[PDB]
Protein backbone atom coordinates (compact mmCIF):
# COMPACT_ATOMS: atom_id res chain seq x y z
CA UNK A 1 0.00 0.00 0.00
CA UNK A 2 1.19 3.30 -0.98
CA UNK A 3 0.07 6.45 0.00
CA UNK A 4 1.62 10.73 -0.58
CA UNK A 5 0.69 13.80 1.39
CA UNK A 6 1.77 17.11 -0.16
CA UNK A 7 2.20 19.27 2.08
CA UNK A 8 0.98 23.47 1.39
CA UNK A 9 0.67 26.54 3.15
CA UNK A 10 1.02 30.44 2.88
CA UNK A 11 4.47 30.72 4.55
CA UNK A 12 7.31 29.76 2.05
CA UNK A 13 7.23 25.79 3.41
CA UNK A 14 6.10 23.12 0.98
CA UNK A 15 7.16 19.22 0.42
CA UNK A 16 5.90 15.77 -0.27
CA UNK A 17 6.04 13.21 2.00
CA UNK A 18 5.33 9.42 1.08
CA UNK A 19 4.39 6.32 2.99
CA UNK A 20 4.55 2.49 1.76
CA UNK A 21 3.74 -0.22 3.84
CA UNK A 22 3.27 -4.11 1.87
CA UNK A 23 1.08 -5.36 5.02
CA UNK A 24 -0.47 -4.78 8.92
CA UNK A 25 2.55 -6.01 10.29
CA UNK A 26 4.66 -4.34 8.75
CA UNK A 27 6.77 -1.11 9.49
CA UNK A 28 5.38 1.89 7.48
CA UNK A 29 8.55 3.43 5.46
CA UNK A 30 8.12 7.49 5.67
CA UNK A 31 10.52 9.59 3.00
CA UNK A 32 10.00 13.29 2.97
CA UNK A 33 11.39 15.66 1.24
CA UNK A 34 10.85 19.49 2.67
CA UNK A 35 11.98 23.04 1.51
CA UNK A 36 11.80 26.39 2.61
CA UNK A 37 12.24 25.83 6.85
CA UNK A 38 14.70 27.57 8.98
CA UNK A 39 18.56 26.24 7.52
CA UNK A 40 20.21 23.97 10.22
CA UNK A 41 17.05 23.75 12.47
CA UNK A 42 14.90 20.73 14.28
CA UNK A 43 11.08 21.15 13.46
CA UNK A 44 8.30 19.38 14.78
CA UNK A 45 6.80 16.82 11.88
CA UNK A 46 3.11 15.10 12.91
CA UNK A 47 0.46 12.88 11.66
CA UNK A 48 -2.42 14.70 13.25
CA UNK A 49 -6.30 12.97 13.44
CA UNK A 50 -8.39 14.61 10.91
CA UNK A 51 -7.57 15.14 6.92
CA UNK A 52 -9.49 18.45 6.86
CA UNK A 53 -8.35 21.12 5.23
CA UNK A 54 -11.22 23.66 5.71
CA UNK A 55 -9.40 25.86 7.79
CA UNK A 56 -5.83 25.97 7.13
CA UNK A 57 -3.48 23.82 8.93
CA UNK A 58 -5.77 24.68 11.95
CA UNK A 59 -8.75 21.93 11.15
CA UNK A 60 -6.03 18.98 11.18
CA UNK A 61 -7.02 18.66 14.77
CA UNK A 62 -4.64 17.20 17.74
CA UNK A 63 -2.01 14.43 16.91
CA UNK A 64 -3.20 11.33 15.97
CA UNK A 65 -3.48 9.15 19.12
CA UNK A 66 -6.55 6.27 19.23
CA UNK A 67 -4.18 5.14 22.50
CA UNK A 68 -5.00 7.85 24.71
CA UNK A 69 -0.72 8.44 25.53
CA UNK A 70 0.89 11.25 26.13
CA UNK A 71 2.93 12.95 23.73
CA UNK A 72 6.66 11.55 22.92
CA UNK A 73 9.82 10.79 20.84
CA UNK A 74 9.19 8.30 17.90
CA UNK A 75 11.50 5.73 19.73
CA UNK A 76 9.50 6.38 23.78
CA UNK A 77 7.38 3.64 24.13
CA UNK A 78 4.86 6.27 25.20
CA UNK A 79 4.25 8.63 22.42
CA UNK A 80 1.11 9.58 20.12
CA UNK A 81 0.86 6.86 17.20
CA UNK A 82 1.47 10.64 14.90
CA UNK A 83 4.83 11.46 16.68
CA UNK A 84 7.30 11.42 14.11
CA UNK A 85 9.80 13.76 16.34
CA UNK A 86 11.63 16.72 14.43
CA UNK A 87 13.40 16.54 11.17
CA UNK A 88 16.70 18.25 10.70
CA UNK A 89 16.77 21.02 7.74
CA UNK A 90 20.42 21.80 6.01
CA UNK A 91 21.93 24.78 5.26
CA UNK A 92 19.74 26.08 2.15
CA UNK A 93 16.65 24.88 5.00
CA UNK A 94 15.62 21.83 2.99
CA UNK A 95 14.55 18.49 5.25
CA UNK A 96 15.14 15.12 3.47
CA UNK A 97 15.02 11.73 4.92
CA UNK A 98 13.35 8.06 5.47
CA UNK A 99 12.62 6.26 8.16
CA UNK A 100 10.71 2.88 9.67
CA UNK A 101 8.20 3.11 11.79
CA UNK A 102 5.35 0.28 13.79
CA UNK A 103 2.93 2.53 14.82
CA UNK A 104 2.08 4.16 11.98
CA UNK A 105 0.19 1.91 9.88
CA UNK A 106 -1.44 2.70 6.37
CA UNK A 107 -3.82 -1.13 6.76
CA UNK A 108 -6.31 -1.66 9.32
CA UNK A 109 -8.37 0.22 12.32
CA UNK A 110 -5.27 3.17 13.28
CA UNK A 111 -4.77 3.67 9.38
CA UNK A 112 -3.68 7.20 8.59
CA UNK A 113 -5.22 7.60 5.23
CA UNK A 114 -7.43 10.74 5.34
CA UNK A 115 -5.92 12.35 8.02
CA UNK A 116 -3.14 14.99 7.75
CA UNK A 117 0.71 15.39 8.28
CA UNK A 118 1.67 18.29 9.73
CA UNK A 119 5.13 20.64 9.51
CA UNK A 120 5.60 22.82 12.34
CA UNK A 121 7.62 25.83 12.86
CA UNK A 122 9.39 25.11 15.98
CA UNK A 123 11.29 22.23 17.59
CA UNK A 124 9.12 19.53 19.13
CA UNK A 125 10.71 18.92 22.96
CA UNK A 126 9.72 15.55 22.90
CA UNK A 127 7.65 15.93 25.65
CA UNK A 128 10.77 16.19 27.64
CA UNK A 129 9.79 20.41 28.72
CA UNK A 130 7.98 21.15 31.72
CA UNK A 131 4.81 22.67 30.62
CA UNK A 132 1.55 20.56 29.97
CA UNK A 133 1.64 21.64 26.88
CA UNK A 134 4.63 19.43 26.43
CA UNK A 135 2.79 16.16 26.94
CA UNK A 136 0.89 17.46 24.31
CA UNK A 137 2.45 18.61 21.79
CA UNK A 138 5.91 18.75 22.18
CA UNK A 139 5.56 22.71 22.17
CA UNK A 140 6.30 22.64 18.28
CA UNK A 141 4.54 26.18 17.46
CA UNK A 142 2.74 26.93 14.13
CA UNK A 143 2.13 25.06 11.50
CA UNK A 144 3.19 26.47 8.26
CA UNK A 145 2.36 23.41 6.06
CA UNK A 146 0.11 20.59 5.84
CA UNK A 147 -1.74 18.00 3.63
CA UNK A 148 -4.18 14.81 3.62
CA UNK A 149 -2.66 11.50 3.43
CA UNK A 150 -4.09 10.17 -0.07
CA UNK A 151 -3.76 7.10 -1.68
CA UNK A 152 -1.37 6.42 -4.58
CA UNK A 153 -0.20 3.40 -6.36
CA UNK B 1 -18.54 9.10 9.60
CA UNK B 2 -17.69 12.09 8.27
CA UNK B 3 -15.16 13.51 5.37
CA UNK B 4 -14.39 16.67 3.58
CA UNK B 5 -12.59 17.27 0.32
CA UNK B 6 -11.10 21.45 -0.58
CA UNK B 7 -11.45 21.20 -3.78
CA UNK B 8 -8.10 23.70 -5.03
CA UNK B 9 -7.07 24.64 -8.62
CA UNK B 10 -5.49 27.59 -10.60
CA UNK B 11 -8.14 27.93 -12.68
CA UNK B 12 -10.50 30.34 -10.49
CA UNK B 13 -12.59 27.17 -9.44
CA UNK B 14 -12.45 26.42 -5.97
CA UNK B 15 -15.05 24.84 -3.42
CA UNK B 16 -15.75 22.23 -0.32
CA UNK B 17 -17.57 18.97 -0.77
CA UNK B 18 -19.06 17.06 2.38
CA UNK B 19 -19.86 13.77 2.96
CA UNK B 20 -21.43 11.16 5.56
CA UNK B 21 -22.61 7.95 6.19
CA UNK B 22 -23.83 6.35 9.56
CA UNK B 23 -22.71 2.81 8.31
CA UNK B 24 -21.96 0.35 5.65
CA UNK B 25 -25.24 -0.21 4.50
CA UNK B 26 -26.68 3.20 4.35
CA UNK B 27 -26.45 5.55 1.45
CA UNK B 28 -23.91 8.26 1.94
CA UNK B 29 -24.72 12.30 1.81
CA UNK B 30 -22.94 14.13 -0.41
CA UNK B 31 -23.08 17.95 -0.24
CA UNK B 32 -21.65 20.62 -1.96
CA UNK B 33 -20.59 24.79 -2.59
CA UNK B 34 -18.33 24.92 -5.32
CA UNK B 35 -17.93 28.92 -7.17
CA UNK B 36 -16.00 29.87 -9.63
CA UNK B 37 -17.25 28.13 -12.78
CA UNK B 38 -18.86 28.74 -15.94
CA UNK B 39 -22.63 30.17 -15.33
CA UNK B 40 -25.56 28.52 -16.02
CA UNK B 41 -23.63 25.32 -17.35
CA UNK B 42 -23.36 21.31 -16.03
CA UNK B 43 -20.09 20.53 -15.18
CA UNK B 44 -18.91 16.99 -14.63
CA UNK B 45 -18.33 15.59 -11.25
CA UNK B 46 -16.38 12.44 -10.19
CA UNK B 47 -14.24 10.72 -7.22
CA UNK B 48 -10.92 9.86 -9.09
CA UNK B 49 -9.27 6.73 -7.92
CA UNK B 50 -5.73 8.10 -6.17
CA UNK B 51 -5.31 11.04 -3.44
CA UNK B 52 -2.22 11.91 -4.94
CA UNK B 53 -2.04 15.64 -5.71
CA UNK B 54 2.14 15.61 -6.83
CA UNK B 55 1.08 16.49 -10.57
CA UNK B 56 -1.82 19.03 -10.07
CA UNK B 57 -5.20 16.93 -11.15
CA UNK B 58 -3.53 14.84 -13.41
CA UNK B 59 -2.39 12.71 -10.44
CA UNK B 60 -5.79 11.60 -9.41
CA UNK B 61 -5.94 9.42 -12.27
CA UNK B 62 -9.54 7.65 -13.67
CA UNK B 63 -12.48 7.28 -12.01
CA UNK B 64 -12.42 5.17 -9.18
CA UNK B 65 -14.08 1.62 -10.58
CA UNK B 66 -13.54 -1.28 -8.26
CA UNK B 67 -16.01 -3.45 -10.23
CA UNK B 68 -14.68 -2.47 -13.85
CA UNK B 69 -17.63 -1.29 -15.58
CA UNK B 70 -18.19 1.59 -17.75
CA UNK B 71 -18.94 5.21 -17.40
CA UNK B 72 -22.29 5.63 -16.71
CA UNK B 73 -24.67 8.43 -14.45
CA UNK B 74 -25.33 7.93 -10.69
CA UNK B 75 -28.88 6.48 -11.91
CA UNK B 76 -27.25 4.21 -14.06
CA UNK B 77 -27.03 0.62 -12.98
CA UNK B 78 -23.74 -0.13 -15.06
CA UNK B 79 -21.64 3.05 -14.33
CA UNK B 80 -18.22 3.73 -12.12
CA UNK B 81 -18.72 4.05 -8.39
CA UNK B 82 -17.04 7.40 -8.97
CA UNK B 83 -19.63 9.01 -11.31
CA UNK B 84 -21.75 11.90 -9.33
CA UNK B 85 -22.94 12.91 -12.91
CA UNK B 86 -23.20 16.95 -13.42
CA UNK B 87 -23.64 19.48 -10.76
CA UNK B 88 -25.59 22.36 -12.29
CA UNK B 89 -23.53 26.08 -11.75
CA UNK B 90 -26.20 29.46 -11.21
CA UNK B 91 -26.04 32.64 -13.41
CA UNK B 92 -22.78 33.41 -10.80
CA UNK B 93 -21.44 29.68 -11.85
CA UNK B 94 -21.74 28.51 -8.23
CA UNK B 95 -22.64 24.86 -7.55
CA UNK B 96 -24.46 23.87 -4.39
CA UNK B 97 -26.44 20.72 -3.61
CA UNK B 98 -26.53 17.58 -1.99
CA UNK B 99 -27.73 14.10 -2.79
CA UNK B 100 -27.37 10.54 -1.19
CA UNK B 101 -25.74 7.53 -3.27
CA UNK B 102 -25.62 4.13 -2.29
CA UNK B 103 -22.12 3.20 -4.36
CA UNK B 104 -19.91 5.69 -2.56
CA UNK B 105 -18.92 4.71 0.85
CA UNK B 106 -16.83 6.08 3.51
CA UNK B 107 -16.92 2.65 5.40
CA UNK B 108 -15.66 -0.76 4.20
CA UNK B 109 -13.57 -2.09 0.92
CA UNK B 110 -14.88 0.48 -1.26
CA UNK B 111 -13.91 3.46 0.95
CA UNK B 112 -13.55 6.84 -0.53
CA UNK B 113 -11.67 8.19 1.80
CA UNK B 114 -7.98 8.99 0.75
CA UNK B 115 -8.83 9.18 -2.99
CA UNK B 116 -9.84 12.74 -4.95
CA UNK B 117 -12.75 14.74 -5.82
CA UNK B 118 -12.44 16.40 -9.63
CA UNK B 119 -14.57 18.80 -10.72
CA UNK B 120 -14.43 19.28 -14.60
CA UNK B 121 -14.53 22.33 -17.18
CA UNK B 122 -17.13 20.72 -19.49
CA UNK B 123 -20.42 19.03 -19.08
CA UNK B 124 -20.46 14.75 -18.57
CA UNK B 125 -22.35 13.13 -21.35
CA UNK B 126 -22.79 10.41 -18.71
CA UNK B 127 -21.65 7.82 -21.32
CA UNK B 128 -24.07 8.25 -24.04
CA UNK B 129 -21.99 10.10 -26.70
CA UNK B 130 -20.77 7.87 -29.57
CA UNK B 131 -17.12 7.49 -28.51
CA UNK B 132 -15.00 4.77 -26.29
CA UNK B 133 -14.18 8.33 -24.56
CA UNK B 134 -17.71 8.67 -23.56
CA UNK B 135 -17.88 4.86 -21.85
CA UNK B 136 -14.51 6.28 -19.97
CA UNK B 137 -14.55 9.80 -18.85
CA UNK B 138 -18.16 11.03 -19.92
CA UNK B 139 -16.08 13.62 -22.40
CA UNK B 140 -16.21 15.81 -19.27
CA UNK B 141 -12.53 17.62 -20.17
CA UNK B 142 -10.14 19.12 -17.95
CA UNK B 143 -9.84 19.36 -14.13
CA UNK B 144 -9.59 22.74 -12.63
CA UNK B 145 -9.78 21.76 -10.05
CA UNK B 146 -9.73 18.63 -7.05
CA UNK B 147 -9.31 17.45 -3.74
CA UNK B 148 -8.45 14.94 -1.43
CA UNK B 149 -11.34 13.02 0.84
CA UNK B 150 -9.90 13.39 4.74
CA UNK B 151 -11.55 12.53 7.44
CA UNK B 152 -13.07 15.23 9.53
CA UNK B 153 -15.73 15.43 13.00
CU1 LIG C 1 2.06 18.53 15.07
CU1 LIG D 1 -13.79 13.04 -13.50
ZN1 LIG E 1 2.24 14.08 19.79
ZN1 LIG F 1 -16.92 7.48 -14.66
Amino acid sequence: VQAVAVLKGDAGVSGVVKFEQASESEPTTVSYEIAGNSPNAERGFHIHEFGDATNGCVSAGPHFNPFKKTHGAPTDEVRHVGDMGNVKTDENGVAKGSFKDSLIKLIGPTSVVGRSVVIHAGQDDLGKGDTEESLKTGNAGPRPACGVIGLTN
